[PDB]
């Protein structure tokens, strides 16, 4: 891993602007589980692009793309970076960086979540309103070492984090093309990974105020928020969390989803 | 230290077997209390971690830990005499091969003991708890054992967790209690694992009571956690060496030599437990 | 360096030949104790660039020996944060060579979110326990081999914020007139360097916090290890926010606007403490 300051960001930055003419404005990481509906793209493997991260390999690298998507301009990753496997805060801020270079103005994140709040059922949507950040309280936060300024503030609030006017237009969106029953608004809490939650850590879990649970994304959102992008995201409920020790399918819906709240995005 | 991968583990296993003859089918980790059940152990062979190339090495104010093989209420067992604490420093791998070098000797169930500090009020020192389920701290924060590049060769990638401490070994530990007339000393609860080194402060102590967790301790979860990721079978209990301290204003304080003092008092009598549990493990 | 009796005995002596002063009260100044290192009389201030595998900061740091209230202080002014990336080793070298020149009693003040709905902005919660979110987490600053020449394995925490001298500065407070600004609580480490989310921030109430920050317990735990007595007060510098829709916001400039402010106020509890110290 190497350093995710301004000189090597520009870098990567400007190594992509020479593969592609897209000034995205949008960044899309998708998640559980689109891409296609891209119109007019340009695929770039992460392989193509000097100190870009490397994904997980099995045989298949992750893609960048570019392209327009309800006529608006977006850049899509495709293969995510998760702290369990073992990458470096560097590693898992750089793309993000690098996304703010580009021009992204806004961040859309889903992800698959464990359902921790009784009332959630399994294929439910739980917009994120808040999260619970449990390694970066404990001392890995992404963050954490020298702060580079060129991109944000030493110690940034997280005031507003998952902006409530892009929460209330998915919800618009959501009930007005009849599915607004699915669509829930949440806490959710990250775990470290990569076991799944013990009936009593979900328990504790649910005692702490959380309502979904999963591994990932938060560290993406404290990026983002910290070099000033919006964030969007939502958790896909694939389970219900288990509480008591003696005990693909929405992929379409969702799309949809993105697809309609994009073409509703204030563009300046 | 070396990576816990199917290349580095064979080297491992394979050079051990070339000491001993014994196909464990139990592993043993002698926390508080199995002092004395490393000696009962018959027809026993010794071998020195210090004599196993690759092998995680211990601290013991000079001494060397051991790998004990032998036979134990007529069952292969492998007893480890020196555990690896994270608090100590260890790494991830280094914490996790003995585990995986068990499980390609033949080690089908687990059986661990440990101290542990009493949250839970109904309680009483030198009860044991097993555990039925846990709360891993430290794997909440990013510091799970399993970190890292997964080794297919052993486990999955996302365990569950589901049934990590067996119902029916935990349905015959009482039952061997309840029959050689001590079940009234034994519980079951969640464990807790606090990374350590320093014994908890009233407040956390009070936090984690009400979090749900009736004991904590600073080990095991670890081990449990690889053991689960391979496919062995695990059973684990806390002797409660000490009441937790839930208020600022009292006089009392966890003190490291009557935890000692407590593990040894109790230690014939879990010695004698676990005899009887391998007793009646049942037998492929 | 390692944190050992040989490194540290290193840095002491060569501290030693720098001053006559055998400090018998450590100081750290945190937010609001920026007035206490000028006060100090007959001082002389060493910088820690002139000193020998001392820890760098991030204008540099400064050890300041001296007396006030009469007593031989010695005064940190610059911290090592644990969100800045630093080592448990250079956080706690520091403190183990405050021990070996003498020191008995560590005070030390921080700036802290306010949690508990009582609280006030201004207000000053003395510490009367904590909870060590990153040490239950396995970044305890004692994680590795343990430096017997020190302290012990297994370190007891009972009694970590001296009970006798909490009892002193509320009634130093009392009798000096603002005693309605003292509080006692538990303070809640967060690693950092973010602020708490509102989430989080209800989560830390529900567990019993009084005030959250991002720094002290480290330096705390260090210290009881190795025998030296604690005392250590937070200024309220903000009211922690538990509403997602709210608007308020935790603002740096703010926080450090809000220490400045009680500064003279705390320099001054601080050395009217110090002249009360039951002195050997
Ligand atoms: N922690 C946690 N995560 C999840 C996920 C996310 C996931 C896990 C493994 C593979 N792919 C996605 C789904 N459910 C849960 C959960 O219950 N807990
Ligand atoms: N955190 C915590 N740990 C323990 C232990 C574990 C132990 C092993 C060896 C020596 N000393 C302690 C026992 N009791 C407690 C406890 O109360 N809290
Ligand atoms: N975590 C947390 N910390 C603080 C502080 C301490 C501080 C020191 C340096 C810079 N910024 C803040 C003050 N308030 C808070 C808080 O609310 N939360």
């Amino acid at each position: 891993s190497v350093t995710a300051n301004i000189e090597n960001v520009k870098k990567v930055a400007h190594h992509i602007q020479k593969l592609t003419s897209i000034v995205p404005e949008i960044g899309i990481i998708c998640g559980s589980g689109l891409a296609d509906g891209v119109k007019d793209k340009i695929t770039i493997p992460y392989t193509k692009i000097p100190n870009f991260p490397q994904t997980s390999v099995v045989g298949h690298s992750g893609n960048l793309i570019f392209g327009t998507l309800s006529g608006r301009k977006v850049v899509v990753m495709q293969g995510r970076f998760h702290m369990y496997e073992g990458y470096s805060n560097d590693t898992v801020a750089l793309p993000i960086r690098v996304m703010k270079l580009l021009g992204v103005k806004i961040l859309m994140v889903s992800n698959a979540a464990g359902g921790l709040n009784r009332s959630l059922k399994l294929g439910d949507f739980v917009i994120l309103k808040d999260h619970i950040y449990l390694p970066g309280l404990g001392l890995n936060n992404i963050l954490v070492g020298p702060n580079q300024e060129a991109f944000g503030t030493r110690f940034p609030a997280l005031s507003n984090a998952y902006d409530r006017d892009l929460r209330k237009l998915a919800v618009q969106v959501a009930e007005e093309n009849g599915f607004g029953n699915l669509v829930h608004q949440g806490v959710y809490v990250m775990n470290g990974g990569p076991c799944y939650e013990t009936p009593a850590e979900c328990t504790m879990l649910l005692n702490m105020g959380c309502d979904v649970v999963g591994m990932s994304t938060i560290p993406e959102v404290v990026i983002a928020r910290h070099c000033g992008i919006q964030v969007f995201a939502v958790s896909l409920v694939t389970n219900i969390s288990v509480l008591d020790v003696e005990s693909a399918q929405r992929a379409e819906l969702m799309q949809s989803w993105f697809e309609k709240i994009i073409e509703k995005l204030p563009k300046d």
